[PDB]
């Protein structure tokens, strides 16, 4: 084919942070990506990326095994076949592999771009059309310290770059967080919007307590409180808590989005590429979410530029994101591998009419921080 | 620790098969195995094994991402860690190691073989002590030809080799896999006991059907007949299902066994080292399904010699066996990495009392073998 795919190449590239982000189960010092370089023989480059948290402290894939299965197994699968009919392309991963979403979602990404570039239209439009031009960004509190806390969320607000906030907890005592959590939002008043994650660290006993005392104290959602593995719990405690409840880990394939919504174990999900399998998959979780009522969240693995804008071209399409969005990675590294950086201003994230992903790589960068 | 783990290396194996093996999903032609080589200070090696089916077609965990991960995440956790508290260093792999069921599982197995070894135990004397000696091994129809089938059957009955038939559909028209499957128990009719595996291959409305056509010609046992994921359909079909359902897949780690085991997913569940973890983490479902009151059955991800011994040593604790098991593994493969194989006779695997699990590396056949 005229568009058939030539060669895919991984390449992962290690970068650094602004400072040390805690989470309930891992302490980042650095992110590391994985690129995927597309190229089609219409002499078209596509650019995708993949990208987790802490190796394997997240999830089951890492930067690395990344790297392997898609050499390995995706290259072989793709090359020939044509890059401009992306819904067969995957259809035919699907069909001979199991899980292995984050590389997935790398992959369409790029297939997208390339697709966009080739038809000289965005990504947002190759998915349908947008209806905004900027998506609203919230910032991560996660310095493991209420005072350092208090004060990078009155910069962000000062700055006008942030005015919503999400505080990691689930690593310390229970009482110690929400003390934490608690003084954070008493400091910021109706000025910001305070939400905590607990990345699943919290045990139904415990979590049944906690909710109660974060709805009671201004805090606006709670995300994923406890296990992916406690199904029944996660309903009881949508019905005890008085903050709705977000499902995000519960979450790693379309088909757990319908369960969780068939069982209510959740009000708001949030809407991951590299977690469904990429910006479609994330759209047909999105779809399924908006039939049962459920409020959208534009979540992020903490992507660079490239997954940011994957994920935030998909987000330009949903008619409403109740809960606004995270796409804030890019701000967190304090390197990239772009000629130049997503546009943030104003609380948003603004997105472009480029064709694909709207960017290009920066050969130098890449070529310096390429392990 | 005098008994320091010092070294772990993984050894990706490609070995022939007796003749291709035919899943709803893949065709095998041959098989690969992870060789996991652990050696403590005290100077005793431990050998495990992880191994899938069809690269990244059955589970998400290839034989290339197993050692990439292994290599990368867990030999760094283990190295200088005491081997002799094998739950300490599976808890410790637990906490920063997120699924890897397929990895966990083949280091495990090593560290059990390896503490057999330092205490002149075999490993089903590790885990509390065996209650038989030898374990009923069931053989998979999978040529794709009734014919070929029923002969296979015949000489393996004739043989005193197996007496249980598991035959593998889905990849074909419902009518033709049933006609397929009756035709074989008429010809063998009640010397033997047949029953069939779908691997999720039909969508439950076909399902609902065919388990009842099953059901009332003979067919002993239906294995996972739709996917993990219509997880209400499960229910459903058990109770329309006149024959037992058996989830496979539907178990990817212990949590999930539980979970099936409270909704009323299946009535039996199939157990394999490789989905839960390793031999521990195996005993644990198997302990959560007989609180239930739900069949067991031996189950295999077509391991060598290595994996199928590690899991018959945790089989020969289990009180009862309902529905057997299907340890043919090696008996698939026309050279192993094994000095002597598995011994095979009168239906049975039997397994000896030697130390650890019992078998001595051919070093001369995985130096040829090996990549
Ligand atoms: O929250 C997660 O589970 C993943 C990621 C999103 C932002 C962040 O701080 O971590
Ligand atoms: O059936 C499976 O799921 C895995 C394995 C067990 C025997 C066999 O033929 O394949
Ligand atoms: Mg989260
Ligand atoms: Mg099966």
């Amino acid at each position: 084919h005229a568009s058939a795919i030539e060669s895919i190449e991984t390449i992962i590239v290690d970068l650094p942070t602004i400072r040390p982000h805690k989470l309930a189960m891992h302490t980042m010092q650095n992110q590391t990506l994985v690129l995927i370089r597309l190229r089609c023989a219409d002499g078209i480059e596509g650019l995708g990326e993949s990208t987790t948290i802490g190796g394997l402290a997240y999830g089951n894939e890492s930067p690395d095994s990344i790297k392997t299965n898609i050499d390995r197994f995706v290259a072989p699968l793709l090359i020939g076949q044509d890059a401009s009919n992306i819904n067969a392309a995957m259809l035919r991963l699907e069909q001979s592999i199991r899980g292995n979403t984050f590389a997935k979602s790398g992959i369409e990404s790029a297939l997208l771009d390339a697709q966009g570039k080739r038809l000289g239209l965005p990504v947002s439009e190759l998915l349908g059309g947008r209806v905004r031009d900027a998506l609203p960004v919230a910032w991560t509190l996660a310095s493991g310290d209420t005072a350092k806390d208090i004060a990078e969320a009155q910069k962000m607000l000062d700055l006008r770059r942030h005015r919503i906030f999400k505080l990691k907890i689930g690593a310390g005592e229970v009482d110690r967080d929400l003390a934490h959590v608690i003084a954070i939002k008493k400091a910021l008043g109706d000025s910001a919007s305070v939400r905590v994650d607990v990345n699943q660290a919290w045990d139904e006993a415990v979590a049944l307590r906690a909710c109660r005392i974060l709805g009671g104290n201004g805090i606006d959602l709670i995300e994923q409180p406890i296990s992916r593995n406690n199904r029944a719990g996660m309903v009881r405690l949508n019905a005890s808590s008085p903050a709705p409840i977000m499902a995000d880990e519960s979450i790693e394939c379309v088909e757990d989005a319908f369960n969780l919504a068939r069982e209510g174990a959740a009000s708001v999900f949030a809407l991951k590429i590299a977690k469904n399998g990429g910006p479609r998959a994330t759209l047909r979780t999105a779809a399924i979410a908006e039939a049962a009522g459920i409020g959208l969240y534009g979540g992020t693995m903490l992507e660079g530029g490239i997954g940011t804008l994957a994920s935030a071209h998909a987000f330009l399409t949903l008619n409403k994101l109740s809960w606004d969005t995270e796409l804030f990675g890019p701000l967190l590294l304090t390197e990239d591998i772009l000629a130049e950086p997503p546009v943030y201003r104003d609380f948003h994230l603004h997105v472009s009419k480029a064709p694909g992903l709207g960017l290009s790589l920066d050969e130098e960068r890449l070529a310096f921080f390429r392990r």
